[PDB]
């Protein structure tokens, strides 16, 4: 009851900003998302022993990839927790809890392939889920971990906030489907626009939630630039994989996931922060002004892949 988790100091300090790295020492991420659960919802927000045991089965439930892992989840979660310290009166107790344990188990069981590859494959995930077929997986599988004995960390919810949190955590796991993003961005820019927006609105505060996914998601490109163009070796490791699967099938992937077209990435990432990343933190800071920093991190990383392209590096 009086057990705070505390970090060393630089962690301590580092862990409050958007471009914190959790570190190589994978038996310190449980501990760091501990800590961000008790400074972001409360030390009593969950049962510790039953914290502790969804913490450790989440885990097991993600594979040893290049990129789609277990760093991956606590990362995102971890950017999910700095937009929630510095947005602290916006979103209701049950947005907190929820939000955190949707980041972390947003990729459960990603085998690093995208809906595209297991559609082709003809995958039978593909067959029982025709559109967002790894997001819905990822969903059932947290579903699956909560219905374990011993694992329900929603046990003391009502049975009303218990169907609203479930909720928030289907949502926002739907909305990492970066098919999705496009749309969701595209209404939310006119939304605010137009002054239409309003977050007593359930469908706004949906959509608005599910750009914060996507901005967490993606929180690999607002990260200092060592940080960045290391993660970008382990992205293009996985896509470069599908790609060789791509042609394992008989189809010349698109040149993104192709390991012979190496030479464009620089280009690629261009396209990528001009497609995606600005447009999602650009939209991101309008709503939520606490973010700009998401933004100017993103902004800085663009530059230097620009730099990268000019033979400065
Ligand atoms: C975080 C990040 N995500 C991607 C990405 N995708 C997002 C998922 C599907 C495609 C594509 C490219 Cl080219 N770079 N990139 C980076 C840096
Ligand atoms: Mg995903
Ligand atoms: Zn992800």
């Amino acid at each position: 009851g009086l057990m705070q988790f505390t970090l060393p100091v630089r962690l301590c300090k580092e862990i409050e900003l958007f471009h914190f790295d959790i570190g190589p020492f994978e038996n310190m991420w449980p501990g760091i998302f501990v800590y961000m659960v008790h400074r972001s919802c409360g030390t009593s927000c969950f049962e510790l022993e039953k914290l502790c045991r969804f913490i450790m089965s989440v885990k097991k439930n993600y594979r040893r990839v290049p990129y789609h892992n277990w760093k991956h989840a606590v990362t995102v979660a971890h950017c999910m927790y700095a937009i929630l310290q510095n947005n602290h009166t916006l979103f209701t107790d049950l947005e907190r809890k929820g939000l955190l344990i949707a980041c972390l188990c947003h990729d459960l069981d990603h085998r690093g392939f995208s809906n595209s590859y297991l559609q082709k494959f003809d995958h039978p995930l593909a067959a029982l889920y025709s559109t967002s077929t790894m997001e819905q997986h990822h969903f059932s599988q947290t579903v699956s971990i909560l219905q374990l004995e011993g694992h329900n960390i929603f046990s003391t919810l009502s049975s009303s906030e218990y169907e609203q949190v479930l909720e928030i955590i289907r949502k926002a796991i739907i909305a990492t489907d970066l098919a999705l993003y496009f749309g969701n961005r595209k209404q939310l820019e006119e939304m605010y626009q137009t002054g239409s927006l309003n977050l007593n609105n359930q469908s706004h505060r949906d959509r608005v939630i599910g750009l914060m996914m996507t901005a967490c998601d993606l929180c690999s490109v607002t990260k200092l630039w060592p940080v960045t163009k290391l993660t970008a070796n382990d992205i293009y490791a996985e896509f470069w994989a599908e790609g060789d699967e791509m042609k394992k099938l008989g189809i010349q992937p698109i040149p993104m996931m192709d390991r012979d077209k190496k030479d464009e990435v620089p280009q690629g990432q261009l396209g990528f922060y001009n497609a995606v990343a600005i447009p999602c933190y650009t939209t991101l800071t309008q709503i939520l002004p606490p973010t700009e920093p998401l933004l100017k991190a993103c902004r800085d990383n663009l530059s230097q892949w620009e730099k990268v392209i000019r033979g400065e590096e």
